[PDB]
């Protein structure tokens, strides 16, 4: 749990130009005689959290911005301080997708947006729609090839379709988002979904096809579309296949709406290394000369630096990447987005396997994807009632009924527990000794010790949040009414992080509300 002085390890994603990447390195090394090591492990963007937390993991992370907000959050990413002179030289918008509580968090490194990838010499004109693929799929398999293989293991590349007809991730209004309105569960999402698993009960899709199948196929002529990223460009130029990149076709004569990722690099705050990471990056990577030598490894798309997009936009494959991007949005960066790509990924996966219907499916994403912020209303609202002797007064909003019945129920059962355990809670509150916000920020590991470790069950989870009600009193009595609500938000995290599979199981609060019914 310490990282290395003189050196810079670089996480980068494996379907990313890293061979480029280190050729950039070595130019530092030549100047610096600092070495770089650029490493692509598995499932890094998981990785990262975990090592980074305990002061560990790589100088620099490599990753679409939406990750990096959660990162933040987490206090494991240096404060990207550039000039004027180096910040105009990017696109403003690329800067705004690496901005998170008014502060810069990473690099901007270039736009990616999925595009519809056909082969010329099976399909002289791609499809306008989803709906003529199966038509297209009768046709070619006629002939020994399949209309359509893409990833479906990845919500990433499903998503686009499940947007189509009014699925969304959070809302965003008068430009801002709604993190209480989740779009996952809709008719837009369940159509969209539907028209997949459709492809793969008609057998136009297999439910196993992952990256690898699908580039294979796709690389090979066996299949005449697929749906990709940039990246991907380099691996058919090999492949001498006569490729287009085009629109995604139309859902009920609607875009599809890919979310938008910018490759962003981010500085561990953990590196001692911060300021050749930032010498690195601004004089190094983010140069014409730079992204060159990536982009000719595995293609970046629209890159953030104007001076190399200008060269790079008279590319038809980027006008196709720029035309989806702009019928898509943005992806968010807000720390909810993890578990929002946890709960679409299994929705997809188990719709398309027959494990659960689309309906079931999409259900649990919706509880998934809700459950952090509905957990932190109930929770925030019952610490705060139990410390000032006064509830909020403050509409509940989004699944409302379920969080009054679910806060009233927590009354009921957790001032029981408060009351009949008094002795041993004041025994715990004077032993763990809480004074204000640095100590509150110490209850994290050992909530996670004593809640996370224990058998889980509604019962054990009231015994959390009375605990957490019983420090929020003592916190008002001496003047600490500032640390409740974060109180309430590390509560929250152990809960929905550590019991996330469990909790979506019971159909969240609402199974806490039918358990404790009497
Ligand atoms: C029929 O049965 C029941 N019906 N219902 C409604 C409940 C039970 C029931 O039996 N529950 S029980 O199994 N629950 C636990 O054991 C338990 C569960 C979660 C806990 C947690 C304990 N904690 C240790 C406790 C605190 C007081 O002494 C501790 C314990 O004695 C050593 C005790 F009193 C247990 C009695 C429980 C009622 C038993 C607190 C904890 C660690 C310290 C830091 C910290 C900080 C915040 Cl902000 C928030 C929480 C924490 C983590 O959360
Ligand atoms: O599938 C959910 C996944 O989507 C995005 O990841 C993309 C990434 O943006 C691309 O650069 C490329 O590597 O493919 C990935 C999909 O496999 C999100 O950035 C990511 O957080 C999310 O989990």
């Amino acid at each position: 749990g310490k990282i290395e002085e003189g050196k810079l390890v670089i996480w980068i994603n494996g379907d990313k130009g890293y061979n480029g990447l280190a050729e950039v390195g070595k130019k530092f090394e030549k100047d610096t005689g600092i070495k770089v090591t650029v490493e692509h492990p598995d499932k890094l963007e998981e990785k990262f959290p975990q090592v980074a937390a305990t002061g560990d993991g790589p100088d620099i992370i490599f990753w679409a911005h939406d990750r990096f907000g959660g990162y933040a959050q987490s206090g494991l990413l240096a404060e990207i301080t550039p000039d004027k002179a180096f910040q105009d030289k990017l696109y403003p918008f690329t800067w705004d997708a690496v901005r998170y509580n008014g502060k810069l968090i990473a690099y901007p490194i270039a736009v990616e947006a999925l595009s519809l990838i056909y082969n010329k010499d099976l399909l002289p004109n791609p499809p306008k729609t989803w709906e003529e693929i199966p038509a297209l799929d009768k046709e070619l398999k006629a002939k020994g090839k399949s209309a359509l293989m893409f990833n479906l293991q990845e919500p990433y590349f499903t998503w686009p379709l499940i947007a189509a007809d009014g699925g969304y991730a959070f809302k965003y209004e008068n430009g801002k988002y709604d993190i209480k309105d989740v779009g996952v569960d809709n008719a837009g999402a369940k159509a969209g979904l539907t028209f997949l698993v459709d492809l793969i009960k008609n057998k136009h899709m297999n439910a196993d096809t992952d990256y690898s199948i699908a580039e294979a196929a796709f690389n090979k002529g066996e299949t005449a579309m697929t749906i990709n990223g940039p990246w991907a460009w380099s691996n058919i130029d090999t492949s001498k296949v006569n490729y287009g990149v085009t629109v995604l076709p139309t859902f009920k004569g609607q875009p599809s709406k890919p979310f938008v990722g910018v490759l962003s690099a981010g500085i561990n705050a953990a590196s001692p290394n911060k300021e050749l990471a930032k010498e690195f990056l601004e004089n190094y990577l983010l140069t014409d000369e730079g992204l060159e030598a990536v982009n000719k490894d595995k293609p970046l798309g629209a890159v953030a630096l104007k001076s190399y997009e200008e060269e790079l936009a008279k590319d038809p494959r980027i006008a196709a990447t720029m035309e989806n991007a702009q019928k898509g949005e943005i992806m968010p960066n807000i720390p909810q987005m993890s578990a929002f790509w946890y709960a679409v990924r299994t929705a997809v996966i188990n719709a398309a396997s027959g494990r659960q219907t689309v309906d079931e499916a999409l259900k649990d994403a919706q509880t998934g994807s809700e459950l952090y912020r509905q957990s932190l209303e109930i929770i925030s609202r019952y610490l705060r009632e139990q410390a000032t002797g006064a509830a909020d007064t403050a509409p509940m909003g989004a699944s409302g009924a379920t969080s009054r019945k679910a806060l009233e129920t927590l009354r009921r059962v957790g001032d029981g527990v408060q009351r009949n355990h008094e002795t041993a809670f004041q025994g715990m509150l004077r032993k763990l000794d809480i004074k204000n916000e640095d100590d509150v920020k110490s209850l994290s590991r050992v909530m996670i010790h004593v809640f996370s470790d224990g058998v889980t069950n509604w019962g054990r989870i009231v015994t959390l949040i009375s605990f957490g009600a019983f420090v929020a009193k003592h916190l008002k009595t001496i003047n600490q009414e500032s640390c409740i609500e974060p109180l309430a938000e590390s509560i929250t995290d152990v809960l929905v992080r550590t019991k996330r599979d469990w909790l979506v199981k019971q159909r969240g609060w609402d199974g806490f509300v039918e358990f404790f019914h009497v």
